[PDB]
């Protein structure tokens, strides 16, 4: 691809400035601010719940002929009592850890395809209530308080 | 807005954190972090000194900008230096932040691309590629 070198060096300065930025409290752009904000809540619910959390990760038996449907049934259990923000945390440190989980076992098929999951499962299920209560922008001010 | 941002973002951060790769330039963006926390920290005197070259202000364009970094590679060009590079434009981007100037982000992004483009690239594909830093300093 002829924008390749364009791209990596794009990713390489944007990667290190907005680094070096919210090591300050500051922000690349809102969209950082959020995607920072989610890596941080995503990170913390990983360390307090880890082995809690695998009884929710092993709910799901991955093969390269997974499709939607059956990751779909085992979120909506993050969701029977209601949405929340930790809720909504945990269904992405879910698909992160099946994603990990795929490129372990040399199915990164599947890769593609849980980012896909993710994409419809948060526009179908998700989207509705994360609008009624403020969008992303109060997630990030909830989380850092 | 965008749900497909936050999850290739939260992904590409879960696969990182094991060692592998979303993107081409995960190992390289991990380790120049790492190295620039380093440098700043190690060798913070060399790091305040760097900064303190530009004074920035709204009417700041990247010919100042090319002339403080020219006086960082006037004895050529090594990964130590590079690193360096990086750190002074970040430090530019959070002092243009603290002073009211958010708008300085990009000029500044944008002067750092045109730099590593036109002076440094040549040196860093003659000299091994940035795999070769991950090796060096990663
Ligand atoms: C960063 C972080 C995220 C989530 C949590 C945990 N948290 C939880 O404080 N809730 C709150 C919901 S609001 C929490 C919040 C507000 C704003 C931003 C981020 C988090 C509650 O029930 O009151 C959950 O909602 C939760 C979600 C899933 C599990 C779980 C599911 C399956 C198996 C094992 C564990 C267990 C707990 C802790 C820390
Ligand atoms: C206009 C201006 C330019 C430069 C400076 C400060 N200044 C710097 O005098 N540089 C020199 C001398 S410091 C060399 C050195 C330091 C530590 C270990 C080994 C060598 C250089 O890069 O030649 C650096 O910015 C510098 C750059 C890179 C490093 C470094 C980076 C990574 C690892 C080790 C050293 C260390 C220092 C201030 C103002």
């Amino acid at each position: 691809p002829l924008g390749s070198m364009s791209q990596s060096n794009r990713e390489l300065v944007v990667d290190f400035l907005s680094y070096k930025l919210s090591q300050k409290g500051y922000s690349w752009s809102q969209m950082a601010a959020v995607k920072q904000a989610l890596r941080e809540a995503g990170d913390e619910f990983e360390l307090r719940y880890r082995r809690a959390f695998s009884d929710l990760t092993s709910q799901l038996h991955i093969t390269p002929g997974t499709a939607y449907q059956s990751f779909e049934q085992v979120v909506n259990e993050l969701f029977r009592d209601g949405v929340n923000w930790g809720r909504i945390v945990a269904f992405f440190s879910f698909g992160g850890a099946l994603c990990v989980e795929s490129v372990d076992k040399e199915m990164q098929v599947l890769v593609s395809r849980i980012a896909a999951w993710m994409a419809t499962y948060l526009n179908d299920h998700l989207e509705p209530w994360i609008q009624e209560n403020g969008g992303w922008d109060t997630f990030v001010e909830l989380y850092g308080n």
